[PDB]
C-alpha cells in the first residue's frame, strides 16, 4: 500500500485540528486541547489511484526546538497551515518552513501553504497576494482553506499526495 506520511504544522489555534478531522470524519470541531498529538490513517483516491495517508497532527504552539525538530525527521511532507484572521500566525510560519529545510538538508521537501479560516473573510488580516507570494518564493503550491468545507480539506490532502510524489 503506498503510505505517505504527513505532518501539519502551524502556530495553536490556526485551525491543524480542525482541517484533519474535517478531513477524516467530514464534520466541523468547535474546540480541542493544543497539548495533544494524534495519528490518523485515512485512505484517499488522487487521481483515480487509491493511497493511505498517515497525518500527524501537531500540539504546534510554541512547542520547544528539538521537539519540532523530531516531527521534521519523520515526516515526508508538510501542511503548513497560518489563520488569514491572524496575521501573527503568518509571521510565525516562515521560521517553521526554514527550519523544515535546514533539518532535511539531505532532501527535497514536499510542502503546501495554506491560509486556513477563509469563512471569517471580513476579518481577513492576511491578503492571499501576501501568502500567494511566500509560496511563489518556497516554491509551493498556496491554498486559502475554511475547516468547514469538506471540497476544500479534501482537495488539499490530494495535493500533499502529489507534491510528495513529484518531489
Ligand atoms: N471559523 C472557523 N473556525 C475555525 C476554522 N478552523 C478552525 N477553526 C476554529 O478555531 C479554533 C482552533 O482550531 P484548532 O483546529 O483547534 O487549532 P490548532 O490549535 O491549530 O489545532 C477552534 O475553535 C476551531 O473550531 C475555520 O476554517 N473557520
Ligand atoms: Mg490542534
Ligand atoms: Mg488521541
Amino acid at each position: 500500500m503506498r503510505e505517505y506520511k504527513v505532518v501539519v504544522l502551524g502556530s495553536g489555534g490556526v485551525g491543524k485540528s480542525a482541517l484533519t478531522v474535517q478531513f477524516v470524519t467530514g464534520t466541523f470541531i468547535e474546540k480541542y486541547d493544543p497539548t495533544i498529538e494524534d495519528f490518523y490513517r485515512k485512505e484517499i483516491e488522487v487521481d483515480s489511484s487509491p493511497s493511505v495517508l498517515e497525518i500527524l497532527d501537531t500540539a504546534g504552539t510554541e512547542q520547544f526546538a528539538s521537539m519540532r525538530d523530531l516531527y521534521i525527521k519523520n515526516g515526508q511532507g508538510f501542511i503548513l497551515v497560518y489563520s488569514l484572521v491572524n496575521q501573527q500566525s503568518f509571521q510565525d510560519i516562515k521560521p517553521m518552513r526554514d527550519q523544515i529545510i535546514r533539518v532535511k538538508r539531505y532532501e527535497k521537501v514536499p510542502v503546501i501553504l495554506v491560509g486556513n479560516k477563509v469563512d471569517l473573510e471580513s476579518e481577513r488580516e492576511v491578503s492571499s497576494s501576501e501568502g500567494r507570494a511566500l509560496a511563489e518564493e518556497w516554491g509551493c503550491p498556496f491554498m486559502e482553506t475554511s475547516a468547514k468545507s469538506k471540497t476544500m480539506v479534501d482537495e488539499l490532502f490530494a495535493e500533499i499526495v502529489r507534491q510528495m510524489n513529484y518531489a
